[PDB]
């Protein structure tokens, strides 16, 4: 250490540089204490950061809720304990990238790179604007395609578990009552396919319908052993907005194998990141889960109180993260480098847990709302 983070700070639309110790609370006067705190490039409640990607230590994109995506320098200057912070430059950016007539406004879900020699981006939107951006040979980025989707999308998922030489782009999308389809995108990013369309599974025991509202989605390793023709192999497991665990197979078919009620009441949940009860790292650059068994899977989501649950992939509740000390719905959480949970949210404390033991290591109050947080390389001092 220390750490060094970025935070996303809604209310001002800003992001601040945190430089912290393990241990720090700044809630609790007797803990160590962030050696610095700092703001960059705000922008205001109008153009808040909706996600970011560290491409290196020097390079950041934004996708911002204005319908902006930045490119961003990031610089190290001396602090005047010794020890540098940054400073960023927007380099260029594209603009005019939401269309809130698709139709709760819009925003970006989705901002990574397409795969991991390569500049080229995705930026997806709710509205169901898929761009591809690249950062050009002349260091400006240049937006190479806009591709329509069905609207609304809560999320948008690339494949990355296979290779990364087969010439193939596979995604996944979906949102409210949009059931998940799988899209085959031609590398030129001109035209896509739809190939594969869930099906909602039956009726339930009072034969009602049950409603359709994909929040996330990471994909597993295909299906092992024989596989037939005629259908494609992916495995994939998504979260409701209706409080499901949802588990696919397409060698089995469109409809779900299980899904799974996780809490009572249909308790609206989002988000989902898979994670190793002993702190392995064992998803890809995406997020998705390098292992072919749903037996193997953990996840992580959040409800819209202060919740952040564990669960298994048969849907059985392993603990929450931050019982009693969230306040607020966790906004935004993500597991990094398999070790550690990043969160943030309404109660505008930015927060890193241990994934292993369930610690509280940092937690630094940064005044606003917070929706995404990452972590750089930990800070050189004297």
């Amino acid at each position: 250490g220390s750490m060094r983070l970025l935070v996303s700070c809604v209310d001002s639309g800003s992001i601040k540089e945190v430089l912290c110790n393990i241990g720090t609370d700044t809630s609790v006067q007797s803990a160590l204490q962030p050696f610095h705190v700092a703001p960059h490039l705000a922008e205001g409640l109008k153009a808040y950061v909706d996600r970011m990607w560290v491409i290196s230590e020097d390079e950041a994109i934004l996708a911002r809720n204005s319908g902006v995506v930045e490119l961003v320098k990031i610089s190290k200057h001396l602090k005047e304990p010794k020890f540098d912070i940054s400073e960023f430059e927007i380099t260029s950016s594209v603009s005019d990238l939401f269309d809130d007539a698709k139709l709760l406004v819009d925003g970006f879900v989705t901002l990574c790179p397409i795969k991991k020699s390569n500049n080229t981006f995705v930026a997806a939107t709710k509205s169901g604007l898929l761009h591809i951006i690249k950062k050009g040979e002349d260091k400006k980025l240049i937006k190479l395609a806009s591709l329509g989707l069905k609207a609304p999308v809560e999320f948008l998922q690339l494949y990355d578990l296979e290779d990364t030489d087969t010439d193939k782009y596979i995604f996944a999308y979906g949102g409210e009552e949009n059931l998940i389809k799988l899209v085959e995108i031609d590398s030129s990013f001109q035209s896509l396919k739809q190939i594969w369309e869930a099906k909602n599974v039956k009726n339930d025991r009072l034969d009602m319908r049950v409603p359709v509202w994909p929040m996330a989605l990471r994909f597993l390793e295909p299906s092992p052993g024989k596989t037939e023709k005629g259908k494609l192999n992916y495995q994939f497991a998504a979260i409701t907005r209706w409080s499901h665990l949802t588990k696919y197979s397409t060698q089995h078919g469109r409809k779900p194998f299980a899904q799974i009620d996780l809490l009572p009441n249909r308790e609206p949940l989002s988000q989902m990141e898979v994670f190793d009860a002993k702190g392995e790292n064992v998803v890809s650059s995406l997020g998705n889960f390098q292992s072919e068994t749903f037996n193997e899977l953990n996840v992580i989501t959040t409800d819209y109180k202060k919740n952040v649950f564990k669960f298994d992939g048969n849907g059985r509740m392993l603990g929450k993260v931050g019982r009693d000390d969230i306040t607020g719905s966790s906004t935004y959480i993500h597991v990094h480098d398999g070790k550690y949970l990043l969160q943030g949210g309404l109660d505008r404390y930015v927060r890193i847990f241990d994934i292993k033991t369930n610690k509280m290591l940092v937690k630094v109050y940064v005044g606003s709302r917070i929706n995404f947080i990452v972590m750089l390389d930990d800070v050189e001092i004297e």
